[PDB]
């Protein structure tokens, strides 16, 4: 299960939102936290599939379209366009309630 310090919906925002434009391949976020976050380096045999499935039911993330043309040069998913303003407010936030400042 590992230990996700960032929700699997906010944790991804810093991934794609901070990546190139705002999209990432299924293995983008993994190179994200596993890179900057040291905790997600030896214990990743849990949230790994949590992200792939998280970008499915997430409300801001969505897969990449491919009916005729493309938005750029990639093939995977990203975060919502008009939701990156509110989904980001939690992106730069620590996971806590009000018992440990």
């Amino acid at each position: 299960e590992s230990k996700p310090p960032y929700s699997y919906a906010q944790l991804i925002v810093q991934a794609i939102s901070s990546a190139q434009d705002r999209q990432l391949t299924l293995s983008g976020i993994y190179a994200h936290i596993t890179k900057h976050y040291p905790y997600y380096r030896t214990a990743d045999k849990g949230w790994q599939n949590s992200i792939r499935h998280n970008l499915s039911l997430n409300r801001y993330f969505i897969k990449v379209p491919r009916s005729q043309e493309e938005p750029g040069k990639g093939s995977f998913w990203r975060i919502d366009p008009a939701s990156e303003a509110k989904l980001v407010e939690q992106a730069f936030r620590k996971r806590r309630q009000r018992g440990v400042s």
